[PDB]
Formats: structure tokens, sequence, C-alpha cells
């Protein structure tokens, strides 16, 4: 079946309007993947140590020591908005829909090709490329999710973001258990602190192998491989933002005095002594009913320790937060001006709100007796130092998460954000994930692994440390996916128009190529349109 | 499917006589198309500036500044009479039919082949060509006309005109919005006039991509691609010409005196005083009923400003005209002696009539009072200067188009003329197109795009400005189309014979090859045969 | 009766939106004064040919 294609190229996205403001978005995405022979046909357990870095009292956060099992397989990840939608599409989705539902997903590998490089060592010397018509491309689709979940979006290693630009899969590797101790220290810290990699705990050792836990298919040119259709089990993602804070929840105080002429200084006036007002308060002490005192239903948002690093058996790690900022570093293949030189990533900090965010500088604590103006001794301000440290206040320690905490889930981040994420297999689970807006609880699509089957030479001896020598082979194959969403059309509820993504005299050139054909994909806001929270 | 052809070569034209003087013309045309790897796999936005040319006060019409998006795709255009009929056929159609109807059109791509060039750098050095049996030729047929309409006939870039001569598709590119100002000036104009390219208006930016809006097929040798049958929606094209002008419309004046002996000077005579004649006039003043005064039904033809250039946001452009002359520059592959040297196009000015044409030199205007012989002060002649310019008369400004304008559509121009054209998507539309005799209103065939899929080498890195290096590949494939017309057989209505295309002792050698095998296709008249207009 | 628009280009397009500049052309004032500002209607290119 050499002279016959086994698939079709399709990179169109279709919006099929169903019944009652609900539409069905079908994002088709296909690409040409380039894959090289494994640098090593073996599984390696590799340790990464960098104490020297962390050895510098004050450089703890720069800790990279970990252990990973390097597999001879590559992973074809497409989990990132940039892989399915282009700027124009994102505008549409983001501007006219009000919520998105992730529905199904399927992939296929067609028109497989395997070539061979001959080093025609003549003069220059030359180099030749030929077709190995009988060579095979190994494919494995871990449907039962046996293998560790390794989303490539976290290291900006997904498939390209341009339909017309060949891409490639990423070398697959996963974490291996290890013990490590690193004790905090600042510039002044005396003597060498404790910084040591202890090793591996036998009881947590898990050496995974694809061969052993997943059936492998060998695809020759004539062959093709197709995944079935997976249907997710995720909650709907919203494309609306709330803005209210406890200070804007409920019936505003009745103004007994209203302005009588336009004017920035023409304010209205409640017109009632702060301690002779009616209403509800949760302060059994005072008779003071103020906008900061009046009782609200619950609390929109919470406060958490900032730049807090906790430690467990593998080392320190930043205490994650649900507030509002992700920082995305990437490049060339996923945005970053294509013609850009050097090897410095491009990046952005997607800022998302005032929906649950906090201004620490505005926080403060007072003595139960109240008694204002409050005395310095009865107030702990975000200015008074903790532990004697000049740069540490109670807020860095503070946590106001509790039974009344209201909160929203992560918004979509085009085009660098991950789309769906697998849930933790713990008995109690995170009320949300910080990395993706969609989390398949029970079932998530299985990972797809590719690998160029070993093209041996006439000389091969299993019983020899040597290192099998094989014909230089590589494979190019097309990949095609289909991600289906279900979305609801938004409606206008206010008299005033609203936030909409548009092209300006300023963005204009972030959506077109240049005289050299350089390109780039700029990030974009996703939940632009207020929604009444209460 | 490597060793098996997937199509048939057919370049015959069949005339199937139906019932009642109507015949069905089936023009089959197949060809061998040669296609090379894209010089760039990317889409580029390229600006073309040439102010220096236009900077020469008086060289405005020579303005070429524009912006275009260069796509990595080639377009297979067959829209030109020369692609479907040869001289012999055109004679038949043109000589015996009286009107033509464009009916259907279909294409197919078969016997695809992809080769690879090896630079055997030995001594000379050598060069080698091989078959890439697993390589693919990308094909896209824009059925929904998503892409901008770019007829290749306007730049003489259609498929060849000879069945036995391999041809090639043209690199596809389309216009991109831009702003540009250029102010008129003549040789004497003082100071530098305004000539500037302002840039791009964000609101009119449209970056089109095939990958994103059209499904692509990958054809390997064994594969083949066929379009369905498209049925046009166009008015019938006539193969008859009218000759009457207002001066020949109606009942001629009754001659009271007729000649009595042969003689070029033996004229007939109306025999009635010009102001004592009966009849109808639209001049409420005079009693003068002259052949130039008598009333006619409406007006055959109209007058328009000549060598008028208008300006809109992209620059100046000639004010188009419906009168009677197109100028066709082309070469080698579409006529022009095949063996001709140099790089100077061949060309002709198809002159078409006296059907609606005007002789400005004969125009004149007089004062309502009439009063003849007319006084110089009561006459504006095509001689008296306008604006003081010695070379400008009112006729260059003049426009006599109105509610009584009768007029015919463009005639077919063999073999360089375009056949059908897409209609403008404006609310009000042109009563006709100047470029083709057939205009599909609602539906026009979709454009067919070809492109050699990227043949990568073992070294490929998506995340590198570099410039993907790929194996030198190219493809040859056969193309075959079928354009079907419906025509009516003409009848003899006069006692006298009529204009017919024929071979003379003079054309004779414009229809045969030479001792070297050189060839050429000479243009020919199409509506040769008078038709009564009134 | 209206038809929903589709995205045909790779680039986003002109859309009416609220700015830090129009903002107050869509809300009343302390006196309850109001006003309705005019707006563009056919914002979105269409291929003419």
């Amino acid at each position: 079946g050499v002279g016959i294609s086994t698939g079709t190229f399709n990179n169109q996205t279709e919006f099929k309007f169903l019944e009652n403001g609900w539409v069905e978005i079908t994002a088709n995405s296909s690409r040409l993947v380039h894959l090289n022979m494994p640098e090593s046909e073996n599984y390696k357990r590799v340790v990464v140590n960098n104490m020297d870095k962390t050895a510098v009292k004050g450089n703890m956060a720069l800790d990279d020591i970990h252990v990973e099992i390097v597999t001879p397989w590559s992973l074809v990840d497409a989990n990132a908005w940039g892989v399915w939608f282009n700027p124009g599409d994102w505008q549409l989705i983001v501007n006219t829909m009000s919520e998105l539902h992730l529905v199904s997903f399927e992939q296929e590998i067609f028109n497989v090709v395997l070539k061979t490089v001959s080093e025609s060592a003549t003069q220059p010397p030359t180099k030749v490329y030929n077709n190995d018509l009988t060579a095979s491309l190994m494919v494995a689709l871990d449907s039962n999710n046996t293998m560790p979940f390794t989303p490539a979006a976290m290291r900006s290693e997904t498939l390209g973001f341009y339909p017309w630009k060949p891409t490639i899969p990423t070398p697959w590797r996963y974490y291996f258990q290890w013990d490590r101790t690193l004790i905090p220290s600042h510039t002044g810290t005396s003597g060498t602190p404790t910084n040591v990699y202890h090793g591996t705990d036998p009881d947590d050792v898990q050496f995974y192998t694809i061969e052993n836990s997943v059936p492998v298919h060998l695809l020759r040119t004539g062959d093709e491989f197709a995944t079935g259709t997976f249907f997710f089990d995720c909650k709907p993602c919203r494309l609306t933002h709330t803005w209210q804070t406890n200070r804007a929840l409920g019936l505003p105080p009745f103004l007994n005095s209203l302005p009588q002429s336009e004017g920035a200084t023409n304010f209205g006036d409640i017109g009632v002594q702060q301690d002779k007002r009616r209403g509800v308060t949760q302060m059994g002490n005072t008779d003071y009913i103020t906008e900061a005192t009046i009782m609200r239903p619950a609390e929109v948002g919470y406060s958490a320790p900032y730049y807090s690093f906790e430690a467990s058996t593998q080392g320190p790690f930043k205490t994650p937060i649900a507030a509002g900022d992700p920082r995305y570093a990437f490049g060339r293949q996923h945005g970053q001006k294509t013609t850009t030189t050097g090897e410095t990533p491009e990046r952005f900090t997607y800022i998302a709100h005032q929906d649950t965010g906090r201004y620490p500088e505005g926080d403060w604590i007072q003595n139960i007796n109240f008694n204002l103006p409050v005395t310095n001794d009865n107030v702990l301000l975000p200015t008074d130092p903790i532990g004697g440290k000049t740069g540490i206040n109670y807020t860095n320690i503070f946590n106001t998460y509790g039974p009344l905490t209201a909160l929203n889930n992560v918004p979509p981040v085009y085009p660098n954000g991950q789309i769906w994420d697998k849930e933790f297999d713990t008995d109690l689970k995170p009320r949300l994930h910080i990395n993706a807006p969609f989390v398949c609880q029970n079932n998530c699509p299985g990972q797809l692994f590719v690998k160029v089957a070993p093209n041996l030479t006439n000389q091969y001896d299993p019983d020899a440390s040597a290192n099998m020598s094989r014909i230089v082979t590589y494979s190019d194959f097309w990949w095609k996916g289909k991600l289906v969403f279900k979305a609801k059309l938004r409606a206008s509820h206010t008299w005033n128009p609203i936030q909409q993504m548009s092209i300006n005299v300023d963005n204009q050139f972030n959506y077109v190529p240049n005289n050299i054909g350089a390109m780039k994909i700029v990030y974009e806001k996703s939940q632009l349109a207020p929604r009444k929270l209460y």
C-alpha cells in the first residue's frame, strides 16, 4: 500500500447551531509530525542535581534536583488551545458564547513515512535520504491511563500552533521517587545549611514501561492508526466574569441625600449617624454599621500565604493559589515571533481579574474591643513586621479560606493554556485545578506515544554491552484530531454595551505574517463580559 | 498502487446535435502539469512600492504600489478559451452557431508523480532524479469560494494552450488592504506632489489561509482526485453582432426623388424642405426634422470620460468602459511564436465593432436656441479646450449614459480571453463585466489549489528561526477538464452571404507548425454575423 | 430575522466594545442625565471579489 494516502488533511473549525442558543463547535486540527530515531533504545533512570545553585544561601526557590525515568518514546500532546483554534476563532468563541462544554476528542495518524539517511562522505561530504518501504513506526495509545499523566503544555511542549508549519512530538519521561532535604537560609545565614539528596525509597518505586503495559501497533507507509471517540466528563467552563466583592453584595444603603447638580464632587449622602443606622452586623460589640461592617452572605474570595514554599519528601515547592497570576514562557512554535533569534523564550502574565482578588496592603486586624480611631497597640497592619523581618507582615502568613468562601474556576488562556487535566487519585480532591479549566474526573483521554522502530544493521549482537548500532532512520507522519465543544450563545442583559475582543490599529499586526513570512500568536483574554454574582 | 494509472488522457471536443437547431458542445481538455516545491512554506505579507517611478511628475498611471499575501500554494486556472478549443473548433463555433450557453464544468487530477533531485556533485558535477513513492501532492478545491477570486487569465497565467505541451500552475497570491495617496501632476507641476503609502487599515484586514478554510487531500502516485460537475448560472453569450446606431433605427425618410441611372453620384432625394417635413422630434424649438434630429426610441451606446483615472483608498485606477478596446499581452505558452526569443510579450488589441462605439471628433454641443449655422459662442466643439488645456475637450469629461442606454455584453476573445467571471458581492451590481462574457451570479466553480507537501530531511527543528530544510521534491501530474456548452445553430436571414472565418493564403501558416516545430495561436473575431437590433 | 456571522480569516476582527473611553456614554449620571451615542453598524470585512 505504498502509493496510497491513508488519511485526509483537515484544519477547519465548524460551528453548528443546534436548538435554543446552543451551538456545537467542531475544531478540526491536523499537522505534519517529524520524528527521529530514539537517541537511546533504553529506559534510563536519571538524577538531576544542582546543589551548587541552592548551595548559595538564599537560592532555595532555584532548586531543580529531581529524578526522572527517560523513556525511548515520544509523546504527541495536543492539549493546548493554540492547537485547536486560531485568533479569529478565539474571538468568536470568546465574544459571542457565554459558556463552553468540552464534549469529545479523537485522533488519527495517517500517511506514515520512514526514511533513511546515507552519509555520502564524498568531498563536502554529501548526505542522502531514502525511503525504507518496509520500516515501521510504533504507536501506542494508553487508553487505560496506565502511564503517569504528563501534560506537555506545562513545559510548552505541545504540537505546533500553525496548520502550515511541521511540528514534532516530545521525548516522553516521567518522575521517579526520590528523597531530598533542603533547609531555608538567607544571605546572612551562617555555616552551610542542610542540602542533600537522600535517594530512593523502595516502597515508592514504580518503573513504568509502555511495552509491558500498552499494546503497540506497527504502522508501515500503507498503514494508518485511528483512535476512537472519547467523551469527557467535565463541568462547563464559563465565558463570563463576575466583579462583585463583599463590598458590592446586596441592597446598598439608602441615601437620604442625593446630588442636585452634575459634578465629580457631588456625592450622595446616606444621611444617618454611623452608630444610629439599622441593618445587620456580625460585630456584637459595636453599633457601627458601615459598608465595611454591614453583614454580607458569605465571602467572595480568600487570602493565602504569599511566596510560601512548603516541603515534603521531594523538596520545596510553591504553595499554589486560586487568586488573581500565571506566567507563560514559550516560543517560536507556540507564539513568539517565528523569526526571532537567540534562545530566550517569549512570555506573558495573564492577568485575570478583580473577581476574588485581594490587595494585602488594604488588610488589617484589630482588637475585639474595637475602639476607634484604633490605637497602634490594637492593630496589626500589613506594615508592622513579623518575626522581626522588615519585609514580612502577617499577610504573608495569612489565610482566610473557610466555610463561606465563594470562588470561581480558572479561565481559558489562549493559546498557551492547557485544555483539560486529569484529576488526582486521592480520596479527597482539589475543588479545582490551577492548570486547566476542564478536569475529567473519572475518565480522561489516554496518552498517545510514538517511536521509530529499531532499524538494525547486519551487525547486531544482543549479548554485548556495546550499544546496538542501527541504520539512521526517521519518520514523518500526519496527525489529525477533532475536539468538540458545546457552547451557549450569550445575551445582552444591561443597557450598556460590553467588553469585546476586537482588532485595533494596535494589534492589527499580531494577526498577519510579515514580508519574510514571520508569524506569532499573541495571548488573549477569555471571560470578557460581566456576570451578576449576586 | 504505484504501477497503475488512475486516469485517461482526453483532449477531444464533441458536438452532439440535439433537437431543434440546438447542439451540445463538449470540450475535453487534459494536460501534464509540472509543479515545484514551494520556494517558501510560509504565508508572507509583501508590499510593493515604486514611488521613484510615480515620483516623476507625469508618471501617475505607472503606479504599481500594492500589498499582496504570498501563499505557498499554486493555482490551476483553466479559465480561458485557448485552454478548451483550438483554431479549427473556434471557427466552427464562431461560424455556424448564433449563441453560446455555458453549461457545466468538471476537473480531475490523475497519475500523480513525485520525484526527488540528488545533486551528484561529481566532477561536472552530476544531478540525479528519483521517485519518492511515498511522497504526497496536496490538493484543495475551494468549493464554497472562501478564498478571494483570482482569475489567472488577467495576467496571462492560465494553463497552456497546446495539448502536447506540458504546462504548470501559477503561484497563488491575493490582495491585502492598504492605504495610499498619489496626487496628479504633469511635467510642469512644481514642487514634489503627494505620493505616499499610508499603510493598513485594521478594519479591512483579512488574512486568508487554505489549511484553515479548505479540506486538503494528499494524493500519492496511486491516488487520484476528481471534482464533481458544476453547473453554471449564466446568461447566453451571443455570436452575432448588431450594427445599427440611432441613425439607422426606424423608418427611413421617404425619398420623393430616386436615381434614374447607375452612378456613385446618383443619389436619391427626400425632396422636402428640412423645416416643412412631417415626423417626430424631441426638439420643441425647431421645425427642423433631419436624420440627426428626427426622434429615435432610445440610445444605442453611450459616451464616457476617456483616460479618466479615479481614486479611492488604494490608489488611482482607470475608469473602466463598455465601448469599442482590450489589449492582450501574452506569450509562448498562450500563443506567441513558441521559438520566439527574448522576454518581450506578444500582444493584440481585439477591436470589436461599430455597435455602440463613438467618434468623439464628431460630437458637439449647441445652445438651446439652436439658430444655425451655429455661432462659435453657441457651440462647444471637441476642439475648444477645457480648463485651458490644449489637449482636453468636453468629450474627455463627457458621459451620456442614462435611462435610454441600450448596449451589448462583451464578445468572446479567442484564445486569450477569460470565459466566466465571478460576480461582485455588492448590493447593486454591474450590468456586465468587461473581462468575461459569462458571469455566474450566485454560484461560480471553486478554485483548485495544488502544492507539493513538505519532504523533510532527518534534521528538522520546529523551534528554530532557521528555515526548514527539505529534500528537493517536485511533482508532475495530469489534469483533465470538461467544459460543456449548449449552442444554437445560426440561420441565413438575408439574401446576401455573410462574414465567416476562413483560411487564407495569408493566415495559412498561423495554423501549422514549422520545420523546428515552432507554433503559435493567433487571436480571432467572435461575433461575425449581423443581427437586426431593431 | 438575522444570520449569525462566522470567522473566515486567521485574524480577529472589528467589534464594538466598551472602553475606558465610552464607558460613561452608557450609564446615567448623579442627576440621572442620560444620552445615546451613535454607533458603527457594518463592522466586519466581507470579500467583494
